[PDB]
């Protein structure tokens, strides 16, 4: 109840950068070096101007990964001492990142600090990271994350409140009074799923998601949260206020493990869910990260949807869902490497389709210009301008609220959808842990290749087509808010047909090379054909011309998507 505020003199590291996704280290990291966490929180602590700090609230809270609960402990006694004046935090510490997102712009905090290493494996031999989000409930961008890692090389003493314990388990106000302060530390503990919740409540028609959901005619559904932070509002408003029998809520008790694997979302790492879809049983399935930004999608017998095309029928048929009546569509976004599916429909439509190099910013950008409804990602990133991350449940109920609008299947959708806009086949090829020069050298050949001016031009044959280079760079992006220029983002190869092919390298143990696929196609002859077939040919041609295999000495792609 009443705190001594006490100073540390401390030992500053040197890679406490928090990139655009959080500080991501091992536990093991974040437990044995020494004041490693209490260092990075005063660093972002020290960002705001101490005036401020008695008016300020910040949102705290994660994913349930092991550590989490220790370190949110450590927020609220920095947070205390450096004079903040409240933390509102998640019952047990539990907030998913649209969450944190919601509450951020609901109560008009000045941010949030998200325990959260997204799909990576959380335990005691995984890893753990410390997001920080703004006042507009996005992720901090360059320039505060620049002064904060520019402060943590300088740390050398932090404020904080070494006896205050914060309970997370119990609902409600806590009041510290810290001893010589005279206004005191006030803790709000709500609940992990309300506040987002109502907000879902407030653009979706739950009404009618109820019908669809209940009665001897419901649909069916399975929703595997993975052992993550979505599992409660799952079973929360999917089972208790929308009616879903309990079983459909899959793995929805987070475990500080995530139950051995780790919470990232595909056909290989979900096969969890994909088994369970195999049955036949389900009409519709889907699968969340570990802090529910992200989401697959599932349709009878497992009929997948790969993310690019599920924002496009999302797009599709988007008054289906009530927020966007009332809003309209301000505008389609999706990152570059993702599939055209979108474009089909932006263009069918008269809508603004941006594309954009990978990463938020852009996103939250066009959203702040009011510029942008629903964005779209290849890595099961869909997202809309409710708030200013990705969000996994929300895309689900968008799904939910299409099924019930349609009345069709998952596969019927999908096969209508193309039968009226063609079909973008797409896949994406990963090549984990090459050889950096190799890598490095494959992009400067392909790029300085695809720089001749006879390149546009020059056809490639195949077992049936030929394409044609319509376009060939490197991607750059002038963002039309803050004025940014992002450049070398990608190698474009645009063929006259509508496909592409584009070459990438990751950036977060070595260099990986993702290379996507974008084959379209507009005969109802190839529109249902399988897509490891229909994608051969510009696989062949994007091999042929990268010479990748003579790069990397690789014959395969470490994983498809
Ligand atoms: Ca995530």
């Amino acid at each position: 109840n009443m705190v001594k505020i006490v100073t540390v003199k401390t030992q500053a590291y040197q890679d406490q950068k928090p990139g655009t996704s959080g500080l991501r280290k091992r536990v093991k990291v974040f437990q044995s070096s020494a004041n490693y966490a209490e260092n990075f929180i005063q660093s972002i602590i020290s960002t705001v101007e101490p005036a401020q700090r008695q008016e300020a609230t910040l949102v705290v809270g994660g994913d349930g990964r092991f550590y989490m609960k220790e370190a949110i402990q450590l927020i609220a006694r920095i947070a205390a001492a450096n004079g903040i004046g409240r933390l509102v935090i998640g019952q047990n510490g539990i907030l998913s990142t649209p969450a944190v997102s919601c509450i951020i712009r609901k109560i008009k905090a000045i941010g949030g600090i998200i325990l959260t290493a997204s799909h990576n494996p959380g335990g005691p031999n995984g890893d753990f990271g410390i997001k920080f989000n703004i006042s507009n409930g996005g992720p901090a961008p360059e320039a505060i994350t620049d002064k904060i890692f520019q402060i943590s090389k300088t740390i050398e003493e932090y404020a904080v409140c070494p006896d205050l314990k914060v309970d997370l388990g119990v609902l409600g106000k806590q009041q510290f009074d810290l001893e010589n302060k005279f206004k005191p530390f006030t803790v709000e503990i709500v609940d992990s799923v309300e506040a987002y919740a109502t907000m879902l409540r407030s653009i979706f028609d739950f009404s009618a998601l109820k019908e669809l959901l209940s009665g001897p005619n419901r649909l069916k559904i399975r929703i595997d949260a993975m052992h993550g932070v979505v599992g409660p509002y799952v079973k929360k408003i999917l089972c208790e206020e929308l009616g879903a029998p309990a079983n459909s809520a899959v793995n929805c008790v987070p475990l500080e493990d995530f139950g051995g694997h780790h919470p990232g979302p595909n056909l290989t790492y979900a096969a969890d869910l994909v088994e369970t879809m195999k049955s036949g049983e389900h009409d519709f399935g889907a699968a969340f990260d570990g802090d529910g930004d992200r989401n697959m999608i599932l349709g009878k017998h497992g009929f997948f949807v790969n993310p690019s095309d599920s924002v496009a029928v999302i797009a599709a048929n988007i008054f289906s869902i009530p927020y966007f009546q009332q809003t309209g569509v301000r505008g389609f976004a999706r990152s570059m490497p993702t599939s055209g599916a979108l474009d089909r429909v932006a263009s069918a439509t008269k809508i603004a389709l941006y594309e954009t190099p990978t990463g938020w910013k852009f996103f939250g950008n066009l959203m702040d210009a009011s510029k942008l409804s629903l964005c779209g990602e290849e890595s099961f990133g869909t997202g809309s301008d409710h708030i200013r991350e990705k969000d996994g449940l929300w895309a689900v109920l968008a799904w939910l609220s299409i099924l019930a609008t349609r009345k069709q299947s998952v596969e019927d959708i999908l096969k209508d959808h193309w039968q009226k806009y063609g079909r973008n086949f797409f896949t994406r090829y990963d090549y984990e842990e090459v050889e950096a020069e190799g890598a490095n050298k494959m992009m400067k050949d392909l790029e300085a290749l695809m720089f001749d001016r006879s390149f546009v031009g020059k056809q490639f044959s195949a077992n049936d087509k030929v394409y044609t280079v319509e376009k060939a760079d490197n991607f750059e992006y002038s963002d039309p808010v803050d004025g940014s220029i992002s450049r070398n983002q990608g190698l474009r190869l645009i063929f006259t047909d509508g496909s592409r092919i584009v070459f990438r390298l990751s950036g977060t143990a070595g260099a990986t090379i993702r290379l996507y696929i974008d084959s379209y196609e507009k005969d109802v002859a190839k529109i249902n054909q399988d897509p490891q077939v229909m994608l051969a040919p510009l696989i062949s041609i994007a091999l042929k011309v990268s010479q990748l295999q003579e790069r990397t000495g690789r014959t395969a792609p470490t994983v498809i998507t």
